């Protein structure tokens, strides 16, 4: 019973776009990012829900430009596969690299570092 | 002059092709990769120079299918700035992040893991 957020519910409720689109799946987690963003300093905003006070599910990340503007996004299988923090650090530390390759600078909400 | 490899002569003297194309620039290094493959077996042979008994500067690295076809490759830039094996260990995790990314499965020479 909870749930905790960095984004706002613009920020997640809005859809986007992707000029060069990068998909793929993380075991029960779908990552994708615009590979047509470079040299632009990103930060990873998410949400988990929150079960008897401790981060439990990840409901949802994205990724922000400085201007607001989201470039990338882990959002869990459709099928909800019971995920774990694992498949997310894992699925983590992969959207950051392949940001990283377009000399991309990409921080991480404090929610997130937290973890774990 | 002085000088040791994973690969044959034949192995780096080859020229070949990316289907899709990703370059990159890490300090005094350029990397390449095609981001065409997929849920390929991948190894990375590198070949170093070797000074008075140790291994200096990397000459050049190539990632290989199993099928021995090239898929990948880390080469100095032309300017040669003198490069550090940080310089290069980083290239490295990061064609390996890249090549990750499409489900392929990549390994390393003994060689290189030595490396440091």
């Amino acid at each position: 019973s909870r749930y905790l957020t960095d984004m706002t519910l613009e920020e997640m409720s809005r859809d986007w776009s992707m000029l060069i689109p990068k998909q793929k799946v993380a075991g029960p987690l779908c990552i994708r990012m615009d590979q047509a963003i470079m040299d632009k300093n990103i930060i990873l905003k998410a949400n988990f829900s929150v079960i008897f006070d401790r981060l439990e599910t990840l409901i949802l990340l994205r990724a922000f430009t400085e201007e607001g503007a989201i470039v990338g996004e882990i959002s869990p299988l459709p099928s909800l596969p019971g995920h774990t923090a694992e498949d997310v650090k894992n699925a983590v530390g992969v959207l950051i690299g392949g940001l990283e390759w377009n000399d991309n600078t990409v921080r991480v909400s404090e929610t997130l570092q937290r973890f774990a």
